């Protein structure tokens, strides 16, 4: 069932955020721990970000789960939408407003074998200049686990 | 294993609500898109609602997942309870108060093969006349994905 | 079957667990709670009627642990509580609450070798000393707790 997984332990400085009003992925942050991967999974070519890469994935139905402590809008009074994104399709949209997100789940289907397939956490802020954040800065506490189940 | 799935893409006017103080399913809204189904799944006989039907389902243990952006109480100051319901048992109860639900998960088991088995999202308001809502009115942003896994 | 086992506890007046540990801690036995119902490999935790599930044995592999519970929350306004799933060695599925509730937790756990006497716990931590974090299933016919482990 487990196609692959990716685990990133918290580390000072490992915080992703942007104020894009359109959905956008996060980008590499040098301070992050390298993620440990298993199975068919690898780090995204974009580097240390909330995401997971499958160089090869067979046709089929998949459930993607992101466990992250945690994601939230940085400022009060700001609404942030988050989604899981494979470059083409999205699933598992969620929102945060003076609140946090700790888990996202998405359903994805492929009729043909995939190559170089990356799943991303994306976010959009509903107030320009106000950031949406994914935060694993506290060692020993914060953690991200991403894993893909073949159904 | 993925027993079946049901996907409805968002569309203006496709929102469900009621103000029942007893748990109740939502009812057909004609503006909604026709859902697409895979595997053993079909649309509820009640029509375009948050739910999924299995004309036949083997004995077994099953995890039901509902991904939906989004469900919320229409008015501020109003508490809404939501549950997953198979006609006999409930699972995965959640609440909302000036807040949203994006996902629901339930565990259901059957000792014998089932026929005409429908799973429903149900809701109950804690203030009469004040509605609980499920809302997929924004095309390209909102979507409902319901799927059942055999454990 | 990938369902290694499950544990179910139906709501009952007085079945509420709470503490104010500033460090992550499990809950302890509450006498007013219903006894749990279990399936598969699972058993009730040796600590008693608590948010948790026990696996007297579990083969090496990868597992997803789900807790469905209506509900967990900080007792007081203005207090932040963290919850996490714990197997005595590692944690997963950390969640938080603040004038809000938790209804589901999910964790990913892996074992390179066969496990014996393995218990999974819901643990909590308050960020305001002396202010309780609670798991509440005191309403009969409405509240309940379902815990289950799936082999991946």
């Amino acid at each position: 069932t487990l196609m692959g997984s990716l685990t990133m332990l918290g580390k000072a400085g490992c915080q992703w955020e942007h104020a894009n009003t359109s959905f956008a992925s996060f980008s590499n942050v040098v301070a992050c721990n390298t993620a440990t991967v298993t199975g068919l999974a690898s780090a995204p070519t974009e580097g240390k970000i909330p995401g997971i890469r499958f160089a090869n994935l067979p046709a089929g139905d998949y459930e993607l789960t992101v466990l992250i402590f945690s994601m939230y809008p940085v400022d009060a009074g700001v609404y942030c939408r988050y989604r899981l994104w494979d470059g083409t399709n999205f699933s598992g949209m969620a929102g945060a407003y003076e609140s946090e997100i700790y888990q996202m789940t998405g359903l994805f289907s492929y009729a043909t074998d995939q190559t170089n397939l990356t799943f991303y956490v994306q976010a959009q802020t509903l107030t320009a200049t106000k950031n949406c954040r994914a935060d694993i800065t506290v060692p020993g506490q914060d953690k991200m686990q991403i894993y893909l189940k073949k159904l």
